[PDB]
């Protein structure tokens, strides 16, 4: 277990966008036989969606199940052969975000049509800032991959927190509750000290509580990995008590921070959106994910 005390929560029409999740993935070609369907429904990837985004309903709810489809189905791209050569990862991945660019060649793999269509509807309604800066999210995620991608060829603490903290995938996570709850966040407050360490929190948890999640199937085959074990969870399971008390802590200072930045009405609301239906979603929901 680990302290996280923010309020878990669920969008109501969760059980309508897990009964559609397949329809979109089977139309893009991201699925083509009922035994990978129903690999893709035992991910419990929709039911993920639904905590990472419970005011979202509706289209805008199916844009965050699609993302988590996508996203799974894209890291599946890079477990065998592909993830340990650098030359083959970058070679997908520029196709893949060769989509934040222009229109993609229809000779583009499946998995690159389909991130296409969720990053045309998550441009749609928001600001050109909001895009561009959104845009440079997906970079850094594709660029982890290729650095993780290195790492991996060469055989071969900080060193490690440094290469997760893009390819957990954390901040689009984020940025598609901006886009599913229709709000963006102030953006020289997102720019700000405060709001990039409560961000930083809300990675190094996920990457935390993952490497516990996946200890053991990693075990067959991580941050612990030096002395003993459970030790070394119990290490852990005190850094994300730390890092959730001074997250406690920042969300604290938010109110003089929008003075600092002399936010108005708007988009002080807009604000504490963003704190409490992208920020700790994207922490409590991974959390209570894991023990569904």
């Amino acid at each position: 277990d680990f302290h996280i005390p923010l309020p878990g929560r669920q969008s109501p029409d969760h059980a309508r966008a897990e009964a559609e999740q397949l329809a979109w993935p089977r139309s893009l070609g991201l699925i083509r036989s009922d035994a990978a369907a129903e690999r893709h429904l035992r991910g419990g990837y929709a039911d993920l969606a639904s905590r990472f985004y419970p005011h979202a309903t509706g289209a805008d709810l199916d844009l965050g199940v699609d993302l988590m489809s996508w996203a799974f189905l894209f890291d599946d791209l890079f477990d065998g052969p592909r993830g340990e050569n650098p030359e083959d990862t970058k070679q997908l991945t520029d196709q893949v975000a060769a989509a934040l660019d222009g229109p993609l060649p229809d000779t583009a793999p499946p998995i690159a049509h389909g991130f296409a269509d969720i990053w045309r509807r998550t441009c749609e309604g928001m600001t050109p800032a909001w895009c561009a800066r959104s845009a440079r999210h997906w970079r850094n995620y594709f660029d982890g991959y290729v650095d993780e991608a290195e790492s991996r060829f060469w055989n071969a603490a900080a060193q490690y927190l440094a290469m997760r903290r893009h390819t957990i995938g954390v901040q689009p996570t984020v940025d598609l509750a901006e886009r599913a709850g229709r709000f963006e966040v102030p953006h020289r407050v997102f720019d700000s000290a405060v709001m990039s360490a409560m961000l930083q929190i809300a990675v190094d948890v996920n990457l935390l509580l993952n490497d516990i999640a996946s200890l053991e199937k990693e075990e067959a085959r991580n941050m612990v990995m030096g002395w003993s074990k459970s030790r070394s969870v119990s290490h852990m399971q005190n850094e994300v008590r730390a890092r959730l008390e001074q997250y406690l802590l920042l969300e604290s200072c938010l109110p003089k921070v929008g003075e600092i930045y002399q936010l108005d009405t708007a988009e002080r609301e807009a604000l504490e959106r963003y704190r409490t239906d992208a920020v700790r979603t994207v922490i409590r929901g991974s959390y209570d994910w894991h023990r569904s």
